[PDB]
Parts: C-alpha cells; structure tokens; sequence
C-alpha cells in the first residue's frame, strides 16, 4: 500500500462536480474546486485547473493528474512548514502516510493546529497521541476516515485499509 492508493480509499474517484462532505464544489480524487456557493464559480475553476472547457466534467486521465499535483503539493507543504517538518522527519514510513493524509484532507494550516497531538507523535507515544487526535472536529465530522488514520498512526502498519 501507499499514499495514493490510501488517499485514493478515503476520497474516492468522481469524474463529475460533487459536493465535499463539507457542502463544498469538489472533483477527481478530493480536489476542492472553491469553497463559493456557485456551480458557476466551481466550473470556472475547473476550467482554469484543466485548461479547457470542461463542463464540469473530466476523465480519469484529467484526475490524476490533479491527484499527482495535490499530493505532491501536500509533502512540500509538509517539508516547508516550521511546525510540520520536525514531525514529519521523526516518523517511520507508514506514520509519515498518515500525516500526508490529514495534511491532504485538510490544509497544513489545519493540522499545524493540532500542537499536541504533533508533540505526542514526536515523542512517539502513539496511545497517547490516538486519544487527542479523536478529540477533534475532524473526527466528530469524518469518524471512519479519522479512525482509519488514527489508527495508522497507532500501529504503525496499514491494517486499517486492508479491510477497504
């Protein structure tokens, strides 16, 4: 297993413009078009994205290319960021897969917020760590995808995706 076929297990494939969990224009594999109420903003961005006129539609070809970019984007975030790249460089390979995840999902300035649970995964106390993740809304609002991360980070192994 690993990042883009975890990441492609909790965002999943739509080659149409869908709604996020969040009510936001999203396509492909979890890439956010706007957070604007209009469909006509969302197409717009798309377009700009693609470089055609889509009509808020793609190909499989057009969403992983927007897949590759994201990911890419997620681990230089990561490896720029003060609060970010210590962690980052302390973990094994799979935990590392686990924060490429929720930096994915939900913005570095996201989970640069979560100050004690990156503590705890420095220091490596992964019981620890898993109780004050799930203390969040993140979880509150995507328990099963949390628990599958959270678990990641916990074990240090991809049991919670050979289920999926």
């Amino acid at each position: 297993m690993n990042i883009f076929e975890m990441l492609r297990i909790d965002e999943g494939l739509r080659l149409k413009i869908y709604k996020d969990t969040e009510g936001y224009y999203t396509i492909g594999i979890g890439h956010l078009l706007t957070k604007s109420p209009s469909l006509n903003a969302a197409k717009s961005e798309l377009d700009k994205a693609i470089g055609r006129n889509c009509n808020g539609v793609i190909t499989k070809d057009e969403a992983e290319k927007l897949f590759n970019q994201d990911v890419d984007a997620a681990v230089r975030g990561i490896l720029r960021n003060a609060k970010l790249k210590p962690v980052y460089d302390s973990l094994d390979a799979v935990r590392r897969c686990a924060l490429i995840n929720m930096v994915f999902q939900m913005g570095e300035t996201g989970v640069a917020g979560f100050t004690n649970s990156l503590r705890m995964l420095q220091q490596k106390r992964w019981d620890e760590a898993a109780v004050n993740l799930a203390k969040s809304r993140w979880y509150n609002q995507t328990p099963n995808r949390a628990k599958r991360v959270i678990t990641t980070f916990r074990t240090g192994n991809w049991d919670a995706y050979k289920n999926l």
